[PDB]
């Protein structure tokens, strides 16, 4: 089923650039999105071809201050993302045959077909370290980063690497968009 997956990107993926290339953005709620860390968003980002300034950016870390490869923005926009925080479980959460959307100009309004995100946890890529990652058994490839990990109605994670053969997220839990 592609209902949800089609429902978050009606009203909350939306294709961005940065100065790192083309990503997916998963607005949140309010003004809040996230974007993998190494999309590394600066002042302003192009959404959809039109300039947007950014007001705040945090890279987040665990509480070990261990990169989680997550960058919360806020946008200088009047429009408001559609609240899903409800759809982020309150912990870091594996799922079954999960649906990885994705939504930039080289990739419009993609769905891929995953299967299982199983835990992971400590994962190294470019000598660089990320806590809380997921792993799935399918070949993602550059420019799918910023995708989002769905699943029975949950969203789970956010697609940041993979070796060619298996894909990586950094999991989403619900306290990092709170206020
Ligand atoms: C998205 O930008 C991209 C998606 C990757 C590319 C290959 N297949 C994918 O699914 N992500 C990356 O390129 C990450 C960026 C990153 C993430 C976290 C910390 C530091 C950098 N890097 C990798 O996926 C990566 C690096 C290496 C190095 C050697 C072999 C394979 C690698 N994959």
């Amino acid at each position: 089923s592609l209902d949800f997956a089609l429902s978050l990107l009606r009203r909350n993926i939306r294709q961005v650039q940065t100065d790192q290339g083309h990503f997916t953005m998963l607005g949140v709620r309010d003004r809040l999105a996230v974007l993998p860390r190494h999309s590394q968003p600066g002042k302003t980002i192009w959404v959809e071809h039109k300039l947007v300034s950014v007001l705040d950016a945090v890279e987040l870390v665990d509480e070990q201050g261990v990169n989680l490869e997550l960058t919360l923005i806020t946008l200088d926009t009047n429009e408001k993302f559609r609240d899903i925080t409800k759809f982020i479980p309150e912990n870091i959460s594996t799922a079954s045959d999960a649906t990885l959307v994705i939504n930039t100009e080289h990739m419009p309004s993609m769905f891929v077909p995953v299967g299982d995100v199983v835990q992971y946890g400590f994962l190294n890529l470019s000598g660089k370290p990320t806590h809380r990652t997921m792993m799935y058994n399918f070949p993602t490839k550059a420019g799918q980063c910023g995708g989002v990990v769905t699943s029975v109605g949950k969203v789970v994670g956010i697609h940041i690497g993979g070796n060619g053969r298996q894909g990586f997220c950094a999991g989403l839990k619900r306290s990092y968009f709170a206020s």
